[PDB]
């Protein structure tokens, strides 16, 4: 079969649980799509009752920050007549301003201005839907793809800069403050058996080495990658290449959303992480298998310097197999970052600048998760990680 006809195999991670993923593989001749732009894209989703099964191939770049006359729209397209990025700045500098959070005109008006960007680029997947990239140059660019829905397929695009115009200040992010934007490339929010395969998610034309600091901190028009919330579950994400990007995978949004105990099962092989900041993946609650996946960068980069790959995070059950870091001067302990509530990781095989490692007993985790992953293919052995992920992973690897 092709790409648009292919299922997730059997065996292939936590996706093929129960009913397996298989999107719309079993799609009638009425049901398949070529899509080059918003409109026709938009078209062949349709809303959340075009549950038949249904496959859509992407044919070229999609800019999603268009109208329906697909004429480019920038900030001041989307931008409600009462805010200002002046009047924002000086309404919430933390010297007259303090720590309280941001409220009043200009918050409001940016959180108005947001929901009109959001209105262009954040389009839903519905049930039984396969999406793939024709060819080597698919593109989805500043879209952000929600799935709520089960049994989707995306395969063989490349998802650049899911850009928001209005970052929101929070002074109470971190010690000194965080930008928050709103925009994933790819957001499962309690979708269930999803195959996200053979993509690339980078941050295109507009990294965060082209965004100026205020009050100190980088205004931030990104946020995640692949992300998974709200009790999303049976979830395989293989051979995707991610890079050049500050938060890429948080699955599972809340230490408070305990309904996400039991979900958030999901299985991360042969990605490659280059240049990726932080959360490759950041787990809460889920059994998440990752495999064979590559990390590289460095802690010392001046557009997305190292800080970890592996969030262990509230409850979080990661089983990590035969995975390879490689970052200059790193120690194993700061492979992983822990949260609290995280008191668990296994993990073998991992190499770490060539060498073996054991990042969880060198963080004092217990190494019993409670769990062993039964659906998963071939394990590569560590040594040849590097090379496989290399060669295999991302978007014009296949066509
Ligand atoms: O900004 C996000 O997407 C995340 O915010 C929280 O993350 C924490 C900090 O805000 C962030 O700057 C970085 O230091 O990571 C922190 C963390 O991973 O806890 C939430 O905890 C995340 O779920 C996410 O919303
Ligand atoms: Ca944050
Ligand atoms: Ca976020
Ligand atoms: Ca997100």
């Amino acid at each position: 079969a092709d790409l648009g006809h292919q299922t997730l195999g059997s065996n292939d991670g936590w996706g093929a649980y129960s009913t397996g993923t298989t999107g719309g593989s079993k799609a009638s001749s009425s049901n398949v799509y070529t899509v080059s732009n918003r409109n026709q894209l938009v078209s062949a989703l349709g809303k959340e009752t075009n549950t038949t099964p249904k496959i859509i191939y992407i044919k070229g770049t999609i800019d999603m920050n268009v109208d329906d006359n697909l004429k480019p729209l920038g900030l001041n397209d989307y931008k409600d007549p009462e805010y200002d990025l002046d009047k924002y700045l000086k309404a919430y500098d933390p010297s007259t301003w303090g720590k309280k959070e941001p409220s009043g005109t200009q918050e409001e008006a940016r959180a108005r201005s947001q929901k009109n960007q959001k209105a262009r680029v954040m389009v839903d997947i519905p049930a039984n839907t396969t999406i793939v990239g024709s060819g080597t140059n698919a593109k989805v660019v500043g879209g952000n793809f929600q799935i709520k829905s089960d049994n989707v397929i995306i395969r063989n695009i490349e998802f650049q800069d899911a850009y928001d115009y209005f970052p929101q200040w929070d002074p109470t992010d971190g010690s000194s403050g965080n930008w928050n934007s709103q925009y994933d490339n790819i957001t499962i929010n309690g979708g269930t058996h999803i195959w996200i395969d053979h993509c690339t998610f980078n941050d295109g034309s507009r990294p965060d080495s082209t965004s100026p600091k205020y009050y100190g901190r980088k205004y931030q028009h990104h946020d995640g990658q692949t992300d998974a919330s709200n009790g999303a579950n049976y979830i395989t994400m293989s051979y995707n290449y991610y890079h050049d990007h500050d938060k890429s995978s948080i699955f599972g949004s809340s230490d408070s959303k305990t309904s996400d105990d039991g979900k958030l099962k999901i299985t991360l092989h042969h990605n490659r992480y280059k240049n990726i900041v932080q959360a490759a993946p950041r787990v809460r609650f889920g059994q998440v298998h990752v495999y064979n996946n590559y990390y590289e960068g460095s802690t010392s980069s001046s557009s997305y310097p190292f800080s970890y790959a592996w969030g262990i995070g509230k409850s979080s059950k990661i089983y990590a197999q035969n995975n390879v870091i490689d970052v200059p001067g790193l120690s194993a302990a700061k492979t992983i970052s822990v949260f609290s509530g995280g008191t668990a990781l296994y993990d073998s095989g991992t190499l770490l600048n060539g060498t073996q490692i054991n990042a969880s007993a060198a963080n004092g985790l217990s190494s019993s998760v409670g769990w062993t992953p039964s659906l998963h293919g071939s394990i590569d052995a560590s040594a040849n990680v590097k090379s496989n992920v290399i060669n295999q992973a991302g978007a014009g690897k296949l066509n």
